[PDB]
């Protein structure tokens, strides 16, 4: 698990607007996937669960730390901001709150690196608890050589910091829940999408 | 448009075992998608756009395809079964009867070609009515050609019968309807999926 | 199958003001059918049967077409119109815009004629798919004679464009998926009309 | 508004079974309409009015009559039976038992004849409250002939039983609150139909 | 069934203030039925039953007719008025103008005397229809009686007018679909009384 | 208020068993009222106000103290039983229980008598927090001369039992709940009655 | 079971807004109960199954009371008001009344004292309906020990008012059904709470 | 913050049967809280706020734990067992079957012993994301004090596993899924609890 080849797989990539933005996102995860060190020698059955389980996550994970430089908002992979007045006004606030309080201002707090983030990812890419793995000992192995690599370069590029580690492990949890949230908002509105009940709202 | 082109790319390729095969499947259809002709060149955001709206027909006509020697079922992307039987079991019968009344019996009767499912796929990806497309006269255009290179091969394969292209051409609308039946199924096992009401089925 | 006879049928013949429309034309729709070819050869189960299952996206064809001429708007078989706005202020405006987009707009960038009209309106009421037909290859064989004469058509009155057959049919697959989305509105307006409910929106 | 011309109208002419047999004499319904003395002088507007308010208790009556000699049970426009039991396990069973105890039973302890129900009929095609009728005192004209005429034929044909045009009329209730409720079943029943929850029951 | 005793009974006699008003009405029904000539004989369980069937169609007959010198509204038992726009503004807009378009309105043109409302309320006490009743038949003669004595009077009182006793009868099917609309309405009120959601609307 | 005037009162007087036993019990629940003390004097607004808030409390209140010596069940005003199993199964099991647990055994152990239950009655009928009392004051002192009386009666009958009185009192809470609760079940049976939905249960 | 040794408990300690002071409320719930004499005796188990159902009467008491100097409004354990004004505006409206009318300004008019609420508190604590208890009749002797106490202290502090005793527990029943009320809203609101619904409301 | 006096907080301590253990639990949940080291400390608005949010996950994380000797089940704090079979019966299969998999099992593979427990419950606790914290940064720095500590001990008593420490970490974004889909099925059974709709389940 070379954090360096991780750092090059991230590097190697108003509701309307959100969802075609994760759209973008999904079009090349596969690719993104694909560069992890050893993703690709998974089963391909172990392969397509894995990514089933994380995509939110993940793509939550991409775009939190993609909007550090942004002034109460999120930047999409499309380009475009989404303020937190228009997602408030969209019905999506409070889980937007969450994102930038929870994701966001705590990445930028952080100053958290790209090589860092990827690490993240490429833990929650490795998830020994997704659903028909084949092999899940395999996947936990993995995922335990991302984070040992991870506190390495953690403790070489910042060793003034000593709980850096920890705590960006500690980011985890808050990624869950916000996702789970994601997911359920996006049923609703893919369930009231184009119907006159959208309209009304 | 060379279809052997297309050709190439196809070629190049119980409700939880459903899900699963579907997933599978999504996996390598931007690959898919990759291979026909022109896709590459349309703009990436146009690109997204065409799969979003087109990937479960595009899914719908490949497995009844590959179904077309299966004994009152269909034949998963995963290798298994799912016949007639489970699928009514399922809840899901009366949908499952249009896929091998509508798509597969009928895709069997005409012997229709490899050829011929990916080019009816190449037209279904090229759909100008994929709302949001920057240039949707330039993907009119590519449809066309799809459709026009699909009926030189029927005239020349299949001489002695002369309404074929038609013939094909009208079995898209059974794949639209079908498949938004099969969305909305979709919303509905996903909504109950992992509650005590999916216990209650 | 003589195009003639059915471009004869054809010349022989907001929600609430729409629905009145819809009414309108339904009370004359079984003389239509009457008036194509062999309609009236097909036993009276079957009849009733292709009618039941059609009647819609018929009617969704007919008004689309006798609309080429409006400015954003449809022209109700009532002599009443019905503009982009009205829709959207009545919840309707989604399916509106594909009405005007996918159905209006394209068959008045054809020319689309009567007689092609009413081929492709012939075409939907001989639906194989039909579900109880008694005998389902009998009606296969009179939509492939229609789309015979049609083909034939288009290719003496357009000799210069050779595409235009398929181009027709193309159109079939956004009448059914918009038809089925009209049904669900109208379900939905079924349910909530003349209820406090409805005085809310 | 000669009786006789009425009678001859009529002359003229399980939930899955049960909705195939309405749509067969939907078919015909605007026939039969047109049978009736002063219908065909209605503007055409008032007419189509006129049908859909009154289609389902129109049907409900001919149904119930036709089923006089069935023992417990409906007799279709198609032939078939529906019995008190298989309605009860449909689901429907608390209406289907209002339709023989209040319309069939007591149709046949009068020994109600076409002539007497024909004008039921017409009188219930007649109805002045109809919404939207441009001219509705001209249609509550229309009615008091059809019962002028009836409690005229009623006197001379049964002249023993002086209070059989009221019984008659007093019939009209029941048909109004039956057609209320079998409206309503049939929502319900569009509204589950080939989905998952069909199933189910 | 002297009619007279009947005239007799009536004399002895905005949705917060409808419903309030419905209640003066029901705390003294039962004294109403009382003076009705065989009411009181027959058993106790029919005459519960009778008023329980009954209740809402009687009300709406008494209220409809007190109304018949309100503009464009109606007359509480409780003295306050409620016009066509309260209704509407409360969500009964619907069926308030049915009361007044199907009952009040016409029972306002016909002149409709006391005597003549007092009998169709009879008519509806005495309803044979009414489940679970002892002897039905012992109900059924009790409002042939009543029709009879009504068909007379009409006779007498207005003898240029000979349809009148039919056109008081035919006024019964538009308070029986009234009636199962006004007990829905109530439900729904009744669902969300008291509730954030009535706050809501 | 003399509490054999009360007595005198009393004296003076599944799921489709139970609710045809409730109506024989409305039936004459005015009458009862008429009988309390001062409750005829009190506005005629503010008599069918109080006994529309407690209308349901005195009929459980009655049915109860009926029951005591019902083997685990209830009797009612019928003369039918309901018993604990056809209750459970009936899916009213588990108010059910509260009415044997919390009214009618602890109305037994106590050996509650006629003149006790009246009393609570006249108290529960005589409720100053009734919404929409013209004099509430007025009602609040009647229901203190009731339990004022009540007191003594109980001091006098039975000295030996000196906390009788609080005792008493203390059972109008349960009373409270459970009649909201029973409220709210007659809801749901009024809302899926005579619907294909009630067959299901 | 001294009434001071209770006294000395109660000592011893928008919608937003109104569930953190709930919150704050129910920190300290257990040491109140823990303070009222005979309550730390009784079964662990018996003394979570007493809390639970009576954590939010209790509540709802001790903010009442609490507020009996609040011009229309309530003063939460947070120091903070809300005023009938903002609860309409919040959609808890009606039952906000009951608490104003009900509670509140009844405990002000009689000058209800620390000493007598607590009791009252106690009262409801020691709840022999609820389910579950271990020795039942325990519990009901802890009660009748308090209203013993109570209805003493009364005598003492209150000889002018003989009647305030039983005042007091008629307030019991407010309690009950003003809390059943709130545990309703409260679903609600957790129901529809950081979900669009909310934003829309 | 010593990990002493964490393990000691810890030793200081079928839908029906689990909730009622949750219930037991909580009774005490304050106490355990009050024994962390820092936590008394914090204002008593973060007190509440910290418990409020984070009572099921700590709650879920000691059942958990406690559960690593059962066979294929739960040992709840009241003693008794919960086995997969009664779960999926009772229709809290698949979130039960996470608590196995993903906690318990993983848990006793580890042999995570109380200090490391009551470790992660200590660092939920300290969760600085808790909405409507005073000072927030204070809570942050508790929850690194205890991680430190925690990696301490994880050092010192288990040197030859250097990874175990974040390992431990990784269980906390499972407990976070877990608990809010907990909260999730707890409102479906309170929402659906004691009324019909149960019995049906
Ligand atoms: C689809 C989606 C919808 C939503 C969200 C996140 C996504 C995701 C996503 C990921 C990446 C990008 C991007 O890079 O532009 C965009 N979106 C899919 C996770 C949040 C959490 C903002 C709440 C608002 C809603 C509308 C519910
Ligand atoms: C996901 C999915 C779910 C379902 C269907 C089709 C798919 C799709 C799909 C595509 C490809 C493959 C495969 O290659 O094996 C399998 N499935 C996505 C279209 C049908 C129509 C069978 C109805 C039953 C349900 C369960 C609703
Ligand atoms: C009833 C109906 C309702 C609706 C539509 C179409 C019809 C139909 C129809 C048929 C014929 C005519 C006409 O001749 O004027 C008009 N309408 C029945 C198909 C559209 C698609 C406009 C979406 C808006 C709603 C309100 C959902
Ligand atoms: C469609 C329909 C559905 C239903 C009913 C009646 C009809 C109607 C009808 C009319 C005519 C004929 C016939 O001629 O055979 C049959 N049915 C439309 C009125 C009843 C009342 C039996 C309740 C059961 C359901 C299933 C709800
Ligand atoms: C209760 C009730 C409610 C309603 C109605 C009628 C009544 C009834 C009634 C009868 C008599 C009186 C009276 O004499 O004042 C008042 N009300 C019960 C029939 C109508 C139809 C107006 C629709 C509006 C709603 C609110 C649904
Ligand atoms: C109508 C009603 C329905 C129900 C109940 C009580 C009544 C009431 C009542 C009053 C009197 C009598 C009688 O004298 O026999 C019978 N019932 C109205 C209070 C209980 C609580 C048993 C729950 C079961 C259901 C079916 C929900
Ligand atoms: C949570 C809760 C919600 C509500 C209420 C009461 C509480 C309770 C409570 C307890 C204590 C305190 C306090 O000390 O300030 C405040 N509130 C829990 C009972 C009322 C009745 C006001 C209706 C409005 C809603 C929003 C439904
Ligand atoms: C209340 C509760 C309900 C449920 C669960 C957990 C709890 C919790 C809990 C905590 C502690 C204990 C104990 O110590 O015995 C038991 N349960 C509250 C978290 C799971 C996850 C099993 C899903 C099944 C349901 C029924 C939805
Ligand atoms: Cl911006
Ligand atoms: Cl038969
Ligand atoms: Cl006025
Ligand atoms: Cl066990
Ligand atoms: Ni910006
Ligand atoms: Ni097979
Ligand atoms: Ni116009
Ligand atoms: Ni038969
Ligand atoms: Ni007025
Ligand atoms: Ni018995
Ligand atoms: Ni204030
Ligand atoms: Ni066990």
């Amino acid at each position: 698990m070379p954090v360096d080849r991780i750092l090059e797989a991230e590097l190697a990539v108003p509701v309307t607007n959100i969802c075609q933005a994760a759209d973008k996102q999904l079009f090349t995860l596969v690719e993104w996937a694909k560069r992890i060190p050893h993703f690709s020698s998974l089963p391909l059955d172990d392969q397509v669960i894995l990514l089933r389980a994380g995509w939110n996550e993940l793509l939550i994970a991409s775009f939190s730390h993609r909007s550090i430089d942004v002034r109460d908002g999120i930047l999409l992979a499309t380009g475009l901001h989404v303020h937190r007045n228009s997602a408030h006004s969209a019905g999506v606030g409070a889980i937007f709150d969450r994102v930038l309080t929870e994701l966001v201002s705590k990445m930028r707090d952080m100053r958290m690196d790209k090589t860092e983030l990827g690490c993240l990812r490429a833990i929650i890419l490795f998830n020994p608890d997704a659903k028909g793995l084949s092999n899940p000992s395999e996947v936990e192995v993995l995922r335990e050589k991302v984070y040992a690599s991870l506190e390495t370069y953690c403790k070489q590029k910042y060793p003034e910091q000593q709980g850096r580690f920890a705590k960006l492990l500690l980011r985890l949890p808050a990624l869950r829940s916000i996702g789970l949230k994601c997911l359920e908002h996006l049923f609703f509105f893919k369930l009231i999408g184009d119907t006159p009940i959208d309209t009304f709202l």
